[PDB]
């Protein structure tokens, strides 16, 4: 595993130990995103843990994934659903890719991860075989015929968008393909400094990272 | 399992979300609800494979949450001191979710007695987190975490005092907020109603420690 | 002068000192005149008897607990659009809204007994709530009520400090606005829908007018009952987005 | 290109942390000032807080301010007489807690000070019955010293609350909240007066 102070292995870190001083640390998935080798956006913890809640995904489960970089959406995925549940990540961009499989398979040391190499509307999948669609794309209304096709009845797709602007296009878009719309949320963590005597919410917020779409397909 | 139909459960036809569950399950008494849940799952760095230490009242919303998270490989030991509804926690966990992954006790933790170093997280939802934590921190690996659901700022605070006895350095105190936005073109807003503010939720890290 | 009532409950009535009125709060009646001889800051009870705090109302007290009829406007909003016109003593401001008359009220203070408030109300009946709710609490001569639109509105010329509008389609009168507003002077308006926000700011680069901020409001109330200390549970979590534009220097 | 009251705010010399115009927008709401009240302020930053209530409280309105330390309440002054030309401001050189006023005759208490609790008692006696203390605190632990503290005077709690402007950058096809933002500046307590006590 790699360690946070983020280096991957100087011995007296690893003699120290997780929780030891020489102030070495273990990583959560968190730390670990918030440091890792990014091109991305990046999908931050708060956003891709509700999104996890929204896609339902449960241990075992089959789990659509589009598209960017780098791995930090996959890795909650691939926590998810475990065991051997699946992830199927697409990316179009081949060294975002690259970076991204290379992100994920330092923390993650499970293969439940399968990686493709492609836009997710060229590619082929069985009609109703995934437990849902999560979708990290710029314009996520393209894969809305695959992702109706790919999806179980009554599941979930669950995109994140930075812009209202595009989350209002989606809404229209999945208007015409069996999706009701489910849910519009914007997630927000409250920060706050405690430093006794001093305990105020933190001046400065993270004030949205993006809004997440949530599409339910019903029978058709 | 069970179904829910637009919006009651039972035993349009839906398969219910787990969050749709916690929402519509006999929830005792003032719920879990999953925008929390599902943060303290994300505070406690939870894999499949661990072991986790939760307390208490009272639905065992939390605990399908922390069943889910951990996996097969994994297992959550649930405590409850109320006697009836830890009974109801049960009566909702085995409803939705079937493995054994979860083992119940009664009673406060104190009295109860547990390895040392054995379990990857802790998760109290206690009105008076601060009498647990010789345990909690006995129990718990270094380096891994206590997260506490707490309702008012001044239990936060007391916590927080409490822990600087113990070998716990305070990493996180926060809100969590899901705003639902309405959005039936050409209407698009954040819904008038909300669910506000449910708890603070206290992430503290054990030390080596000493 | 109105007078708001609160039970141990925290639950609050607004009543109006009629001719020999009684309140009723369970099956206990109020004579006016307790309420009255008790005045803002003391106690009555209800011959039951039940004791019931009177207050004056605060301006934002009186909107909240007014029958409110109109599609309205809030307190939290009222305040913020009263300084992001940049109200101060003595200016004129053009007002077209809802029948609430909340928006009215707080611009009537903003200005004062020697401004002014031109407010407009479409509908005849809102024209009506706007006077009703609105001279109940404050009777000064600073406000002038018409009826109709801004478009078919005849203003002079670069007259105005300030345009506060609650209308549900407001590109509609950025042009009478933009030849009523001076210059660096500001329009602010009322949308619940950020379509409408979209569509307002997406019209108003026909008209000379920059945009300088598109906003939400939160007031986060807490209760406080030592040793409990937190967030209200449930909160007005959203009500309108503000949107507020700057008359370009010269034209 | 004249300038709004923000703008002047923000090129004004402030030697404490600044007002931002959302605390005393609300502020003002929460003493329910109106045109002709007379109301007391004290006293840190120097002169913001003041030119808000000078606005509400109109043209035949008075604010009176109080500036403990010297040097302070001059360039409270020169900041507030440069952009608000009006005479409904009087300017004090002492604590408020020391300074002696006639009773129940102020419409409201504005305090932006670190030790609003230091000076509850004098605004017993000065705010009437039924008008507000208004006390801008950025820690919750302030707010909890002064709940406390107000349980041993003639005062109701009325209001506990946070302020948030949530900002948004709308540049189409753009649109979204700011991702930074002025998260929190502090909580606003109002305290309520009784009857003669």
């Amino acid at each position: 595993g790699p360690l946070l102070l983020l280096v991957f292995p100087h011995e007296a870190l690893l003699e120290a130990g997780p929780g030891g001083v020489v102030s070495v640390h273990r990583p959560t998935l968190e730390e670990y995103l918030l440091h890792m080798k990014r091109s991305a956006t990046p999908t931050y913890p708060k956003d891709a843990s509700a999104m996890v809640t929204l896609l339902d995904l449960a241990p075992g489960m089959r789990v659509l994934e589009a598209g960017t970089g780098s791995g930090g959406l996959t890795l909650f995925l691939a926590r998810a659903v475990g065991e051997k549940g699946l992830v199927e990540s697409y990316e179009a961009r081949p060294h975002h890719l690259a970076q991204a499989e290379r992100n994920v398979r330092a923390f993650w040391q499970v293969e439940n991860v399968r990686f493709h190499l492609g836009k997710l509307e060229e590619a082929e999948l069985e009609e109703a075989a995934y437990d849902g669609v999560a979708l990290a794309l710029m314009e996520p209304w393209k894969v809305l015929e695959k992702a109706a096709l790919a999806l179980k009845p009554d599941r979930f797709l669950v995109a994140y968008l930075p812009n209202i602007t595009q989350v209002l296009e989606l809404v229209r878009a999945a208007e015409a393909h069996p999706f009701r719309l489910e849910r519009v949320l914007e997630v927000g963590w409250r920060e706050w400094e405690v430093r006794l005597p001093v305990a105020h919410p933190r001046f400065q917020q993270v004030g949205h990272t993006a809004f997440l779409v949530a599409l339910r397909r019903w029978k058709g």
